[PDB]
């Protein structure tokens, strides 16, 4: 039944109008497609050291969830999130155009146990980047590092990573390509950042270790990046992809839409090529 009963337009512009009171939750929905796409795979995150993909901060983006799933009885609330995420870049004026007219429907609520993926060296704890990104539906390094540029938008939270007020690259509400342009920009000035317990960040059980940080400028701005996504600028492919994307914002569109979209799709069976219901 080539047949989903609702318009996948529709769950975006509806998606679309809760941005329009909570801007700040179009990142946060973008990053819940990474959230979920990291659990399927075995990579729930404990830490922002590994990776965003950690259980906390979502109260809010649940509730626009749950709202898009009463609107939208008969969906599967994996189809309504997925269709949330690929609505935040729509907000944040990222490309989604790809992603939303190639997007697939049918994701089943399964009720998976969750697992978490044991590293290969005992006192090993973290998994590299690569590692994570690779395994969100058999990603080319050219995918890995373009999905990183979601880190062009959205900002840290103290029930997160245990600071306020920073975020990766100094702006917070245009997905696209700068996220490039800014590492290579400061890679050299980057320093280690040490997050303070405090009377906010409670829910952070150990807070992180390997952030690292930039002021930029006529006040200053507390731009924060792992350690981990600056160390890739070492690696020889890595850094020709984040040079080669800095200069190149149609390519990086591409590579971004196909990527979103394998990440979209991970660990999903029997996925159905859409139709319009009318
Ligand atoms: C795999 C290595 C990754 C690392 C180390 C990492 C690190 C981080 C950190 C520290 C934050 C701040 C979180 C907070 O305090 O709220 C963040 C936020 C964010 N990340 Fe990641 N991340 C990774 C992967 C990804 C991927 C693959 C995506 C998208 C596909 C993504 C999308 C986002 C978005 C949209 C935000 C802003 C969320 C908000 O504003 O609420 N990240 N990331």
């Amino acid at each position: 039944k080539i047949k989903p009963k609702y318009a996948r337009e529709d769950v975006v512009a509806s998606a679309c109008k809760q941005f329009e009171f909570r801007p700040d939750l179009a990142a946060t929905s973008i990053r819940t497609a990474f959230v979920l796409a990291a659990r399927r795979a075995g990579f729930p995150a404990e830490t922002v050291d590994e990776s965003c993909a950690v259980v906390r901060g979502l109260d809010d983006v649940a509730g626009i969830m749950n709202y898009l799933s009463s609107t939208y009885p008969a969906s599967s609330t994996e189809d309504v999130a997925s269709l949330a995420a690929i609505a935040g870049i729509k907000y944040l004026n990222g490309p989604y155009e790809a992603i939303l007219d190639q997007w697939r429907w049918g994701r089943n609520d399964s009720d998976t146990a969750p697992t978490r993926n044991i590293p290969k060296n005992p006192n090993q704890n973290v998994f590299s980047i690569p590692t994570i990104l690779h395994a969100l539906g058999g990603l080319t390094e050219a995918e890995c590092v373009a999905l990183l540029a979601c880190h062009s938008v959205g900002e840290f939270h103290e029930n997160v990573s245990g600071l306020e007020s920073a975020t990766h690259t100094g702006r917070r509400y245009t997905l696209n390509n700068r996220y490039y342009q800014f590492l290579l920009e400061h890679e050299r000035a980057f320093a280690p950042l040490t997050v303070a317990r405090t009377q906010y960040n409670k829910e952070v059980a150990t807070l992180p270790q390997t952030l690292r940080c930039v002021y930029v400028k006529a006040k200053k701005r507390q731009c924060v990046v792992n350690a981990a996504e600056l160390e890739l600028l070492k690696n020889k492919t890595w850094r020709e992809l984040v040079v080669r994307y800095a200069a190149d914002e149609e390519l990086w569109r591409e590579q971004f839409q196909s990527a979103f979209t394998k990440m979209i799709e991970s660990n999903f069976k029997r996925l159905r090529p859409y139709s319009d219901p009318n």
